[PDB]
């Protein structure tokens, strides 16, 4: 009787994959508050940020005389960054893919791993596991590609109120899939695409 191996770490890492991670929740997820639990990380450096807030104002009124005709709301869209909205729409599909998680046992799959606040001695491993997992079911570009990320998201979805334990592995998980991939499936296909 004898037996016994397992280990490999590293590759990944990227500056706008973490912005997945807080992007993520910054869409949906838990709630602000928590991105700012995960997303809160301190990188190698010295990270830091901001961004102007914004605030709104009501009325009231009484007094008014028979007249007025009109009650139309305001509409303006306008953002800058895409990548950055992938981001956080990463997260915003991780709840509608709550919709439909499992067309075959894909969430279910990704799901498989997540478990235990350390799987495979390495909270992390579990989730990346997935990603090839996923795809061992789902494999393709776009399709899968886009199918393993779902998972990513997957365990911060169910984990985000699943294991409340778990917020930074919750992000972590997220931000896991994309970071040991190629960040956004947009960003390569970007690259692989014009000359």
């Amino acid at each position: 009787m004898d037996s016994e191996v397992s280990n490999g770490s590293g590759l990944g890492a990227k500056h706008i994959t973490d912005l997945l991670v807080f992007g993520f929740l910054q869409s949906s997820g838990c709630t602000r508050q928590e991105l700012e639990v995960l997303g809160r990380e301190l990188p190698v450096q010295a990270y830091w940020e901001a961004d102007l807030e914004d605030e709104l104002q009501t009325d009231g009124s009484q007094a008014s005389r028979s007249f007025n005709q009109g009650r139309i709301e305001p509409d303006s869209e306008s953002q800058e960054e895409i990548i950055h909205n992938i981001a956080r729409h990463l997260a915003q599909i991780g709840d509608e893919m709550d919709h439909n998680i499992q067309p075959t046992l894909v969430r279910q799959l990704a799901a498989q791993f997540m478990n235990g606040s350390l799987s495979e001695e390495d909270k992390r491993n579990c989730l990346a596991k997935a990603l090839d997992e996923v795809k061992t079911a789902f494999p393709r570009d776009m399709e899968n590609d886009k199918a393993m990320l779902i998972m990513t998201m997957l365990l911060a979805k169910k984990v985000a109120s699943h294991a409340p334990s778990l917020l930074r592995d919750v992000f972590h998980t997220t931000v896991n899939f994309i970071n040991q991939n190629l960040f956004s499936y947009v960003r390569n296909l970007v690259r692989n695409e014009m000359d």
